[PDB]
């Protein structure tokens, strides 16, 4: 139920945030 | 509940931790 | 009982999370 | 019981991540 | 069940997350 | 029981982490 | 059972995090 939802929710906006890092470290490479 | 009654504002907390997330996730961005 | 008093101290502390994330991303956005 | 004792060590954690966060985003500020 | 689940995708979002991070660290370095 | 100790781990895990956020702060703040 | 498996997995994961912290900390420092 809500709980599970509402993990899967920030396991979501975890991956989006890891995206983010990444194209800010390829923003500083080369 | 509140962690998403207790439970309850559990997922309130947790889905409110995958809001600010998406302001990090998106200021990393710009 | 004592479990539904851990759980609202656990969603408290997520939700003091969520703060400091979005001041995080405050401060990024600045 | 010991469960609920566990929790109780989770949510104290997660207030220390919470303060870091902000620490890290005091830092950035300054 | 769903709950196990939502936490098995938060840790690999996690690892995701820790991934980024170090290639952010390379980046920075040199 | 077993579940009592997995979330012993996560929270000596989630110190971990509070702890290199806070080293990071203090590298950015230097 | 399953549910203490998946938290053993978020455990490591976020290790695994801290330990990228500190080498971006450690990135920033030099």
């Amino acid at each position: 139920g809500e709980l599970a939802q509402s993990i899967k929710e920030l396991a979501k906006s975890i991956k989006e945030e890891a995206w983010s890092i990444k194209e800010l470290a390829q923003s500083i490479k080369g």
